[PDB]
């Protein structure tokens, strides 16, 4: 569920790399405000778009999250990241929702796609398209 300006791999670096505060509360606010609803959990990588799509390059895999799919790649290494957990639901203003915030350095999986042939720049041929586990 996205917004319809934007490309799965755009979706991906707006959701889980460009998290525009490091407290959850201010970052999930655009998550939110795009998609029109407090979302329970979300993670934030501090990492960049280009080493995801460098994972994209790692040995396809099972996704945890889908059995049938094989479109995941491991990331190799752990990186940081924040967790943020929604506390205070608000669904009739959403920028009354409150998150906890985890930090931990963790492995990912990450599904990969072809990009968007209209709208994903041509730099980036393969692309992130959803966060399926972190590990």
């Amino acid at each position: 569920m996205k917004p319809p300006q934007f490309t799965w791999a755009q979706w991906f670096e707006t959701q889980h790399i460009n998290m525009t505060s490091q407290q959850c509360t201010n970052a999930m606010q655009v998550i939110n405000n795009y998609q029109r609803r407090c979302k329970n959990q979300n993670t934030f990588l501090h990492t960049t778009f280009a080493n995801v799509v460098n994972v994209c390059g790692n040995p396809n895999m099972t996704c945890p999250s889908n059995k049938t799919r094989k479109n995941c790649h491991h990331s190799g290494s752990q990186v940081p990241l924040i967790h943020c957990n929604l506390t205070t639901p608000s669904p009739q203003n959403i920028s009354n929702c409150r998150y906890a915030q985890t930090p931990a350095n963790m492995f990912y999986i990450v599904a990969c796609d072809n990009r968007d042939q209209r709208r994903d720049p041509p730099q980036y041929p393969v692309v992130p398209v959803h966060l399926d586990r972190i590990i």
